[PDB]
């Protein structure tokens, strides 16, 4: 038989059982292929993906963040070239974008889920307050009049920070700031993808505008110093009264119900991010899947790839993972009345804006990370007092870096 081995990145709570229980109807009807996942967690996933696109101790498939694919397909001979391959036409356009290495017509991924981030909010700590998260959070300026309300907000004695964000070692910063950015009416590259934007007049607003809401002590610095591991573990504590989360967080919220009594997860609500003056945007995330082109079990691999896009494997996963689904035909399941995933669906649909997926984006984000962190720094005043020139000077700083990564494309 043919034993196909798959890396995946933690996407639920167990998360090789939870891929096998959605893989099981492939492997009772092939009965001659096995899968066998096995988990790389986030902060480690770029370095072995791209690793293993090189020395080929790979397995045959990867899971790959969206904003990377282009990056390891842009690798010669990495992986395999998907282009005609599959039917694109199952799968909601949007996702396709990353899928792509954009400037060409060549597909390397095929997409698998998407996510965005939304506005959790406290429904007790808002009426306590006087907030109507119906409407008080639908602009930046009423967003920022509601976290005045909320701040220190008292509900069962606890005391509440108005909003909770991590600021630090993952992936997420530059996520955290993008839709800041777009709504702003900034980007981070120009239309080709080739020259870094993000220190545009607007850009800049944008980043003023997000970080400046914990320089007002709106947003909790204590956090600013954790991951999104961190802070999405003290909202579901009951710590702040809102947070930008993604889906995978009710999840947990509800196995904390489940097994520790919890019930926090009966005291939120959810809504789209408040719209900026550029508009409404969002941050359009998600995974893909590749085969390696090492992988000597490529017609069984792209026979799995393919079932993973099926609606019934789309639709389970979606119910474990809370990620969204990637192929139209899913939406049509009971199971996507959900009020809370509604909002997301909504959101991402509407007004998810994906990064520009060209080869050097994967370096970018390393060098995000560390360096948009530093605002966070100045914000916390650890080596001096708070100074929105410093900001500007990290932001700039940045931007040469990114620009030379990118001009090696
Ligand atoms: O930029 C790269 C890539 O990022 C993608 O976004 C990722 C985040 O990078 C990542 O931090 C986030 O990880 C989640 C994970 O999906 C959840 O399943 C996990 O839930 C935990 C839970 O907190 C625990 O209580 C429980 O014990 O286990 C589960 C899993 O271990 O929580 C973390 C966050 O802390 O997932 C995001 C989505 O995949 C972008 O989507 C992509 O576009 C980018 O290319």
């Amino acid at each position: 038989s043919v034993k196909l081995t798959m890396w995946i990145m933690p996407n639920s709570d167990t998360p090789d059982q939870d891929l096998l229980k959605v893989v099981k109807p492939f492997t009772d009807a092939n009965p001659h292929i096995t899968v066998e996942p096995t988990v790389v967690d986030w902060s480690a996933a770029l370095t072995k993906i791209t690793a293993a696109a090189t020395s080929g101790e790979a397995p045959d498939i990867t899971q790959v963040g969206s904003t990377w694919t282009a990056a390891i397909g842009a690798m010669e001979g990495a992986l395999v070239e998907l282009t005609g391959k599959i039917d694109t036409s199952a799968f909601v356009e949007s996702t396709l974008q990353s899928a792509y290495i954009k400037g060409t017509d060549k597909m390397f991924g095929m997409p698998w889920f998407t996510e965005t981030r939304a506005l959790f909010y406290r429904k007790d700590a808002c009426e306590k307050a006087g907030v109507n998260p119906e409407t008080d959070f639908a602009t930046w300026d009423k967003f920022k009049d509601a976290l005045k309300k909320l701040n220190g907000i008292e509900v069962d004695g606890k005391k509440l920070a108005a909003l909770g964000m991590p600021g630090k070692n993952d992936w997420n910063v530059v996520h955290n700031f993008s839709w800041w950015i777009y709504g702003a009416g900034g980007d981070f590259v120009n239309e080709e993808g080739t020259q870094a934007t993000f220190s545009s007049e607007n850009a800049l607003k944008g980043i003023k505008f997000y970080s400046e809401l914990a320089v007002e002590g709106l947003m909790d610095e204590p956090s600013l110093e954790k991951n999104t591991s961190d802070i999405e573990s003290a909202f579901g504590d009951g710590a702040y009264a809102t947070a930008f989360m993604g889906p995978w967080v009710i999840s947990s919220y509800t196995k904390n119900k489940e097994e520790n009594g919890n019930d926090l997860i009966d005291k939120i609500g959810v809504t789209m991010v408040p719209e900026g003056p550029a508009g409404r945007y969002a941050f359009m995330g998600g995974s893909n899947l590749v085969i390696f082109n090492s992988s000597k079990n490529k017609d069984e691999a792209l026979e799995l790839l393919k079932f993973f896009a099926s609606k019934e494997a789309q639709v389970e996963y979606s119910k474990v993972s809370k990620m969204l689904p990637v192929v139209k035909a899913a939406y049509e399941d009971p199971y996507f009345e959900d009020s809370l995933m509604k909002v997301f669906k909504e959101q991402v649909d509407k007004y998810g804006k994906h990064y520009a997926s060209v080869p050097g984006w994967a370096s970018a984000e390393v060098i995000f990370s560390e360096g948009l962190s530093k605002i966070w720094d100045n914000v916390m005043e650890v080596d001096g007092a708070y100074s929105y020139d410093k900001t500007v000077q990290i932001v700039k700083d940045v931007e040469s870096q990114i620009n030379q990564i990118l001009q090696e494309t």
